[PDB]
């Protein structure tokens, strides 16, 4: 009990330093500490119960600065602290989370398309490059299931991608799986249950309200039902069995819808909205502050 969707950042005509928090048991939000620098672009994480914003953009007025930063918020405090940054700017970053230790995935660094991959230890505040992927992704999904780290998706500078891979963490290797029926840059990317789960995001044409998913058993990927609204940069995250999708671009506006998904009934519903329309925002799960 007592756990909360938290979403930070996100673009609405510049990035956004909003960070507020849901509680899916009472439909209310709470509009908690700034982040320290506005951005977009980011994800969002959670380890020993403090929320970590990681990478993405500050796109302002006067400026577009990418991001290598890694802040931490603690919700028993309701303030961020700085963490050690990382190697290299990631503006449209994907993370995940492997046994306590964040990994941080992808990204743009002006005209940079990274296929580089470092891996964060709170413990000792430092980061280490790990092998890079097989493909360059920004706008890249992520998400771990049974300590195995994917990236799906995203652009390479080039060309929107169907494609995706997985990080086997003791031999340090990238491997590709079966790709997704549809491209998507700037999907939303989560798991549940067996399965990695790819929503929306964009195909080169249109944003999508598609949603698939990988059986990491099977190796396949299976459509489910899509969402009600077509979205890129989305914000993702799961909670008590659940899919929550958050905001996005649907092609005409920045949403500020919230949907739910229900796997029992392949069902998604409209849940709550968010305090105004956005993109780009990083989303976890943790204790209330
Ligand atoms: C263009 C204007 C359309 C409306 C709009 C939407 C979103 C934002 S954002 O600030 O949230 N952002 C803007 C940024 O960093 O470029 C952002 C963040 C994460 C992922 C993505 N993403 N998803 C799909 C694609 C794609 O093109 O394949 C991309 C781009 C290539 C990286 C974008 C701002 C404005």
């Amino acid at each position: 009990v007592g756990r909360l969707i938290y979403t930070a950042g996100g673009y609405f005509r510049q990035s956004l330093s909003y960070l507020e928090a849901y509680n899916p048991s009472n439909g209310s939000w709470l509009r908690l500490a700034d982040l320290q620098v506005p951005r977009s672009g980011l994800a969002g994480c959670v380890v020993g119960g403090l929320l970590y914003a990681v990478g993405g953009r500050n796109n302002s007025p006067d400026g577009n600065t990418d991001s290598s930063a890694l802040d931490c918020y603690n919700p028993m405090t309701n303030q961020w602290s700085p963490c050690a940054s990382m190697s290299v700017p990631r503006n449209r970053i994907g993370v995940g989370v492997i046994d306590g230790h964040i990994y941080a995935v992808g990204g743009s660094h002006g005209c940079i398309h990274h296929s580089s991959v470092e891996r964060y230890e709170p413990e000792r505040d430092e980061w280490h490059l790990v092998a890079p992927m097989l493909t360059r992704r920004i706008g890249v999904g992520v998400a771990v299931l049974n300590r195995l780290l994917y990236a799906v998706g995203g652009f390479d500078g080039t060309n929107r991608l169907n494609s995706a891979e997985c990080y086997y963490p003791e031999r340090n290797e990238w491997r590709m799986i079966t790709p997704m029926n549809t491209i998507r840059s700037g999907a939303g990317v989560c798991v549940l249950h067996n399965c990695i789960y790819a929503a929306g995001g964009y195909d080169g044409q249109d944003q999508l309200n598609s949603v698939e998913r990988y059986d990491v058993e099977t190796e396949t990927w299976t459509f489910v039902a899509p969402m009600r609204h077509h979205r890129s940069a989305l914000g993702i995250t799961v909670h008590q069995g659940k899919i929550y999708v958050l905001g996005g671009y649907d092609g005409h506006t920045f949403l500020d819808s919230v949907e739910c998904y229900d796997p029992d009934s392949d069902t998604w519903s409209e849940v709550t909205r968010m305090t105004s329309g956005r993109s780009g925002v990083g989303v976890a799960v943790t204790m209330e502050p």
